[PDB]
């Protein structure tokens, strides 16, 4: 959408705690495409109900490993470059 397709399709190696998160929702490898990392992050967010009906575009990740990894208590799913940057902080 806001992120170039080529950037989305690149192979990445998560750092250990990001890998822990992905493994907790069924991921079974050491390397992923960015798009794959984003999918499993999505499944994690939905599993842990890190959302709210009053603000439907906001991930509420405070007091959660995702919050610790991203360094924020919440963020908007519309901020695609900001999300990519938060993910790059968690890649080898
Ligand atoms: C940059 C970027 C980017 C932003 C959003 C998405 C897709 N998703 C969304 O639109 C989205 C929206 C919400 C709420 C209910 C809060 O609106 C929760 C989670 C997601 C998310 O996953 C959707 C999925 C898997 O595809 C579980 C079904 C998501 C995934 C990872 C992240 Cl880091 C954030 C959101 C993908 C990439």
């Amino acid at each position: 959408s806001q992120i170039p397709a080529s950037e989305q399709e690149t192979l990445v190696r998560p750092k250990p705690l990001l890998l822990k998160l992905l493994k907790s929702v069924g991921a079974q490898k050491d390397t992923y495409t960015m798009k794959e990392v984003l999918f499993y992050l999505g499944q994690y967010i939905m599993t842990k109900r890190l959302y709210d009906a009053a603000q439907q575009h906001i991930v509420y990740c405070s007091n959660d490993l995702l919050g610790d990894l991203f360094g924020v208590p919440s963020f908007s799913v519309k901020e695609h470059r900001k999300i990519y940057t938060m993910i790059y902080r968690n890649l080898v």
